[PDB]
């Protein structure tokens, strides 16, 4: 199944999560305090640890087959160096709902904060060893899979 | 008085909360999972904040003459482009305890997380306009002066 690969917004990602980002974003003059960009929440009272996921660069064609989910809890990802990656995320309450499956490719100056219970792919780099700064909980996660989907990146 | 800049490591810094950094610490084979490397910690609040703060660089030379503390969460900064930035920290339950008080330079892949309550500078930048991921609360911060202190480097 044909995954066509995006570009990352705001708007075409907030039903999933957060975009976290400055380009056109609301400040505060204080240095310019960009708010508010994402909301991190963690139940089942467990604690809200930071981490760094060191990602190896996956190549081309990619091929995806299953997706996991927090169900109690958010999850952000923000690269350390600038560096552009791929995510896919879906709705669906018990399962990926595929009429919202959906593939972004980041612009280098974004980080993304999965809504607590959407389903997205494990983490992965792009054409380069990636650093991600990474906030969740601290494997609880729901694993499901999905028809074979083919990403694309051309048009 | 000269509060000298010495270099950042996690065994000088612990007692002030943790630096966010891969170099010589565990990890998990997965991608290499370095985990917990910062605890957030926020009171009062059933959720945490991410926001960026873009920092100017501070003018040299740097004179501080106070320090301030959020006694409801840990406060964390890592820089977004690998840049490296300046702290200055000091514990105290009532005011800054002098003989606590640290200054530090990170080298460029370190991140910090103040732990609550900690005495620390307002955020700033080091040569040059710095993001910086910030995670913490989102009011609620003591403020106390300290005799002028004169930072000093390499």
């Amino acid at each position: 199944m044909k995954l066509q690969v995006l570009p990352l917004s705001q708007e075409a990602f907030s039903a999933y999560g957060d975009v976290i980002e400055t380009q056109q974003r609301d400040f505060f003059h204080i240095v310019e305090r960009y708010h508010d960009l994402a909301l991190v929440e963690i139940l089942e009272q467990d604690c809200t640890l930071i981490s760094i996921n060191r990602a190896q660069p996956a190549n081309l064609p990619l091929t995806i087959h299953e997706l996991e989910r927090h169900p109690l809890g958010t999850q952000a990802f923000i690269p350390m160096k600038g560096e552009v990656f791929v995510v896919v995320v879906a709705l669906g309450d018990d399962k990926p709902d595929l009429s919202t499956l959906r593939a972004f490719i980041t612009n280098g100056e974004q980080g993304v904060n999965y809504h607590r219970n959407v389903w997205h792919h494990p983490l992965f780099a792009w054409q380069r060893v990636t650093d991600f700064l990474t906030i969740d909980r601290g494997d609880n996660c729901d694993v499901e899979s999905i028809p074979e989907q083919e990403l694309c990146f051309a048009l």
